[PDB]
């Protein structure tokens, strides 16, 4: 995974799958693709607060099932509402005319989550986010 240089790993998170900027996911994954210059092909948001995934990542730490060597996630241990946008209509060379369908649902979700960026993330925040590894 990758992100544009003026975010930390926490930040992106929060940019990826917490802050949707509108309830269509159209219009949300605007933002997604205009930063990573591509249209993503699926991308999940959380109806949770930032806080809360911290939160989160104070649960028992997991094996990550998406990277079986990492032990740094977390289970949300209930669930929460959240919203899947996926790609019905690509379009590489004008990413504002990416279309995405939405699916609504109530899932839990395991989150990997690190030591904050000592630089650039705030120290309100000791331990973040990083990755959504699963949704299920």
């Amino acid at each position: 995974h990758v992100k544009p240089p003026q975010f930390t790993w926490a930040q992106w998170f929060e940019t990826q799958h917490i802050n949707m900027t509108s309830q269509q996911c159209t219009n949300a994954m605007q933002v997604i693709n205009n930063y990573q210059r591509r249209c993503k092909n699926q991308n999940t948001f959380l109806l949770t607060t930032f806080a809360n995934v911290v939160n989160v990542c104070g649960n028992p730490n997991m094996t990550c099932p998406s990277n079986k060597t990492r032990k740094n996630c977390h289970h949300s241990g209930s669930q929460v509402p959240l919203i899947h946008c996926n790609l019905t209509t690509p379009s590489p060379q004008n990413i504002s005319n990416c279309r995405y369908a939405q699916t609504p649902a109530n899932m839990f979700y395991i989150v990997a989550c690190d030591n904050r960026d000592q630089r650039r993330d705030p120290p309100q925040y000791p331990v973040v986010p990083v990755h959504l590894d699963r949704i299920i």
